[PDB]
């Protein structure tokens, strides 16, 4: 709804997805089939480079406008890639975390409710992105949204969803121990120590997404077109 007010304002949209993740991280529940819509597969610095190309010709395949960038990419390669239209009218969307602002401020630069910005060519651009919520109940969606840390470790309440997270994690990197050891390793591995010097999982499990999602564990993709 929010998000419906700010779509009003536009022609174009810009959906920055994790490049680790282009289904958990799509924009489903919101309807820009109205908008000219560019699927943008962003962080590719940090996930599995053929993992990534497969995603790129399965959207091709689907007949969608899809490009892949990161962080370090130059401006100008980024611009060249996304090719706006001359009346565009642009809004950046996405599920949090997905680089969102990093990308705004790549657009902005030393530029100057809600205000547009300009590119060189007249192209506008909001210079807030619309973050968006989606609802979540199955097991494999928090997991894999914990797992690019677009979902907080506070808002799981279920242990299996830290299981499921990791399973697809060891599977996807190469380890096969047990969720409890590896966890109960981690913790130790890290000075994460409770009252009477009993390894914090907890804290463990929070860091250990965290530095996942922060690319810090390995180039590593979470889901497959395949799958
Ligand atoms: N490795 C890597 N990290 C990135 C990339 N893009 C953004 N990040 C990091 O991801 C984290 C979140 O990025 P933001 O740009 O703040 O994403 P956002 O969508 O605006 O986040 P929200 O405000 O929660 O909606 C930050 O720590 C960024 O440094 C990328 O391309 N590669």
């Amino acid at each position: 709804r929010q998000i419906k007010d700010l779509l009003r304002l536009v022609n174009t949209v810009v959906e920055v997805r994790d490049a680790r993740a282009p289904f958990a991280t799509s924009a489903y529940g919101v309807d820009f089939s109205r908008k000219e819509t560019i699927i943008l597969l962003n962080k590719v610095d940090i996930a599995d480079e053929k993992t990534t190309k497969k995603w790129v010709e399965f959207f091709k395949k689907q007949g969608k406008r899809v490009i892949t960038t990161h962080k370090g990419e130059p401006r100008k390669v980024l611009l060249k890639k996304l090719s706006f239209d001359r009346l565009a009218r642009v809004l950046i969307v996405g599920v949090p975390n997905t680089g969102k602002s990093t990308i705004i401020n790549k657009l902005k630069g030393k530029r100057a409710g809600i205000q547009w910005f300009s590119l060189e060519n007249g192209v506008k651009i909001l210079d807030t992105p619309g973050i968006l919520y989606k609802n979540i109940f199955s097991e494999d969606l928090a997991a894999k949204l914990l797992l690019v840390g677009s979902l907080p470790v506070e808002r799981i309440e279920d242990q299996r969803i830290f299981e499921r997270a990791f399973e697809i994690f060891a599977r996807s990197i190469g380890i096969e121990s047990s969720f409890s050891e590896f966890f109960e390793d981690f913790a130790r591995k890290r000075g994460l120590l409770k009252k009477g010097g009993v390894p914090d999982i907890e804290r463990a499990l929070m860091l250990f997404f965290t530095e996942v999602a922060q690319g810090k564990a390995g180039r590593v993709s979470f889901e497959r077109p395949e799958d």
